[PDB]
């Protein structure tokens, strides 16, 4: 059989306790995990390790690349054939962003949670990380970029979005779609990722450091002021992600407050609050004032683009291509 | 015939110059937009006002008031069957959901934009309005709180959000749905809405003062630090509303911030970033700590209503009840 | 405690053998289906029994009428509080519909199934069952109408639809939202159904005998040609639902025969095969050849409506006025 | 410029009058759809005709051929760049389809239609014509199959459905998602459709002819008979797709029918009325029966496949293979 490597964070899928709710995120350990599936064992030798221990609420730099650094370990080892990765849901779509964009390997990289803990009445981990495994081990998956399977549906990472604080079904692709679907192990894709992902990504874990560049994201509202943004300012970020209204619209307050950040060599992306569709220029003048606009990624995505882009370079003509390729 | 008031605020649906977009928001005024329909003169007589003209991206709580002022006195007035309120389309949802806890009529108040401008080719505003003013004299529409129609859709203030940059049919409420439909004016209405509104609602505008207390929004993601939510505490906020991740959850150090400011008074409000679904307690103990769950209101509704709660009270237990009312 | 009566039928929530899958819809007896909750008698006391043992793809109208009636004596019974029954999927929407039009009672009336079979890994049909008898005890669940509850959800029967062939979350409501939500039994309503239901309703099971006037859905696509819409009429069908393209709409040869078929006293209902939104005259001149338009029912339902229609009355006038108010 | 044809064969989007409703679907001609953009002219020559002028209610294999063999001649053609269809919503995914599976070029052609008619308020019908030549001229849209455009979203001819009856933005990819965007005629792409399409395919007009192989679709529901189905047979049915009720089920009868038949040599394809998700075998054993499970197609879009892949063979195994291809 092939040998996949389970890489552990933590997460709901391994909470406890409770079986009406009342759990830990955070809490059994990654051999607890196989105990309630072993059809596992005919489809693949799995090799578990717990990276960390946390809810995905407690993500951050420090653990992603350690994670990154054990998961590319594991990708150069010919007897790897894939990894998958469980983790809590809150931020898993930006860690599964994050690895696609500095993993380099065509094998396949799969994050799995549970939006029920482990312990409650009809949890939803066993049968996700069932398929999660399936899909890291059949050959359609590679070359792909990072994945993320859940709920019978197999997405890519730099589509996919929680978007509901608790239904199983949660986790959708609002622009673009899963790209397949996985039903009690059998998978089937119906669409390639066409943005920039993995083996064709200029970033590489190589080249970065923790910390990575500062880079805050501002939500905006009725009555908004920029009274946040500029303290963002002054405690030394390198990038802003404004989650604007609508099309990443924001107050003349606000705009003045971003037009002379960005002059000052701040970069600032206007991406939008509202989850779905692309961020353009049109009523506001992107160009005029050195802004970045955010595509279809939601701030948090955008974020972890910016973060990156920011060790590279501070050309705002740069970015911005790095927004339309990744 | 039944005579609507029509209230212009600017937004899209006043915006000009461009066929193929090129428009400023803010721009037409309350007279023009009645030109281009005027099988309008077949349903109401249309009285009309502008009350501001601005992008709702400039709104704000000048506006909030002068709107909820001149709305109230003209459903005061017995020669006034409804009021249709014109307004941009990013702001909108916040100020439906202002209205609807302010007014005290039972007639309909009903907003409505334009996701193009009105020089667009395909432009969407005439249609809207139509309509709109088409829902505001119907006498179904009374008796069931401020109203937005879209699309050809009728929906409750509370449950609609703005949940695209640039589709036409980016209103949707995502927790409950739409309450009726609207079809070349022919309006059906399917669903009652249980939360209090208007007439039931224990805030009005002769108890109000701008500026309302302070009240920001803090986003989270991945690698968080609570240094933006200790700058709003630093402003003197009264409340702040945290877009916490999944089901409104934070980091170790945004928790212990978040608890430290709740016990100095500061009234923290848990929704969430993903969109949809309700806020619950269980992996963070709310009645611990004195934090308030924000129901299935996104983080910019459960402002509005976290302010007006802040007129009346500091009592956590009251405020929790609103967010369960409201 | 309450006593909930827990009338069993089938369904993949009773269904066994697998663990990935494989197995029989329609296998496991009411009593397996409380062992595995029981946390249920800390809300309720549970009265168990068999009304059929199917799928509910082989459900039919005797057990529509048996299921029915043994709901209505326990719904006119002092001690029983509520009914929840379990049901396969499939047809669940129309059984639903059916009881929300001929069972007359304010009491909570809630069907729930499956979308896992029970001993699937990650079956759903605990939580679901839990949840639903959870809704079936609660105040605020009487005078809604006929209620389903799946995934965490609170449906309106006339509004609910199965959407996907395996999701767990494949029941919306794709025209008004669901009306309310639950959450490991925690119970919340946001809207309350308008259309008329149970206590409301004309129909009434003493007034109904099986057979019921024979009612076929004729489906189309392009190419489409009118030989088994004759062979419907053929057969002695008493009313006709066709599921048309888009707004309802038919091939010039299907008109013809639509129109001579109304002609002789066959009722015609045009639906549509789309999955959402009403149907509406327009490009069909409806009152011109006596055809129905069905509302926002998709084709299973607005056969529901139509058969019930059709023991009552051949005005098609009245049968459209039963389209605009059930 | 490049030269874009535009093969107009009616649909609401030629359709006139009304401003509120009130035309037919199929009446103006294809040079008065030019006359309302021409900033058109700046991205491409034109050269349009008429294919038929009818409702897509009426599309039929005589109008399919006739349009089929006029694209193929002038995607030949080197002097064609692309191909924009004007077609009537609802039946335009059928035609799509089986466009995808007859046309041999990589040249982009693209189907357009409108959800409101010509003169309607606020009608769709031009932007959606402005952004459907944008995709064709763009380098980027060549090699993906057949596309669909409307309402802003790109979409492949495989995935793409009328959803709703009357919205404008009916058309969504519910297994899959939309293949890119185009705003004003900015396109992108974001997805790469994976199933065979085009100059992938097995089937060619050069090897059709009309009439295709007889294929009916089923509907079922509760109380369902195998009386149609046993009509189809009747009426010489090559094939018969069956909307089976959730995961393509039938009761035992139609079972017991489809079996017979089947054993006839009559080839038996399992779809779903739900709307979107794949059949799959499990409770119907379909190789047992030499059943075809239809993949995530929706009933129409099998029978295309079905009527294509029955005048190559009647071999179940190759026709199950089609249905994994394309
Ligand atoms: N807070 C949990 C939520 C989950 O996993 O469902 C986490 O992200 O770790
Ligand atoms: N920025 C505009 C957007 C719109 O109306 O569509 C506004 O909200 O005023
Ligand atoms: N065929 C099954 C499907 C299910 O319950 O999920 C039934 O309806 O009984
Ligand atoms: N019946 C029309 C509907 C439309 O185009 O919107 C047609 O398909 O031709």
């Amino acid at each position: 059989l092939p040998t996949i490597a389970l890489l552990a964070t933590g997460g709901t899928i391994a909470g406890s306790g409770a079986s009406l709710g009342s759990y830990k995120s955070g809490e059994l350990g990654v051999k607890e995990l196989l105990k309630a599936i072993p059809s596992l064992n005919k489809i693949a030798r799995i090799q578990g390790e717990q990276v960390s221990n946390i809810g995905s609420q407690d993500m951050n730099e420090e653990i992603w690349f350690k994670l990154a650094q054990r998961a590319q370990e594991l990708l150069d080892d010919s007897r790897i054939q894939g990894v998958v990765i469980t983790h809590g849901t809150d931020t898993l779509e930006e860690s599964a962003y994050f690895l696609n964009l500095v993993l380099h390997s065509t094998k396949p990289v799969v994050l799995v949670g549970a939006m029920r803990n482990a312990s409650s009445l009809s949890a939803d981990g066993a049968l996700n990380l069932y398929e999660a495994v399936s899909v890291a081990v059949n050959e359609k998956s590679a070359n792909k970029g990072v994945l993320v399977v859940m709920d019978d549906t197999i997405f890519s990472v730099r589509e996919v979005v929680k978007t509901h604080t608790t239904h199983v079904s949660t986790f959708k692709a609002l622009n673009s779609g899963a790209i397949g679907s996985v039903y009690y192990g059998k998978t089937r894709y119906y669409m390639q990722p066409l943005r920039k992902h993995t083996t064709e990504s200029e970033f590489s874990l190589s080249q970065l450091k923790t910390p990575l560049p500062k880079v805050d994201i501002i939500y905006t509202h009725a009555g908004m002021t920029p009274d946040l943004f500029q303290a963002s300012l002054n405690s030394h970020a390198k990038g802003v992600v404004i989650a604007g209204v609508g099309n990443g619209n924001v107050s003349a307050g606000f705009l003045k407050a971003m037009q002379e950040a960005s002059q000052m060599g701040v970069v600032i992306v206007r991406s939008s609050r509202v989850g779905s569709g692309g961020v353009t220029s049109g009523e506001i003048d992107d160009k005029a004032y050195g802004f970045i606009t955010s595509d279809n990624l939601n701030p948090q995505k955008a974020r972890v683009l910016l973060q990156l882009a920011l060790t590279k370079t501070n050309d705002k003509a740069k970015i911005q291509e790095m927004f339309e390729e990744y």
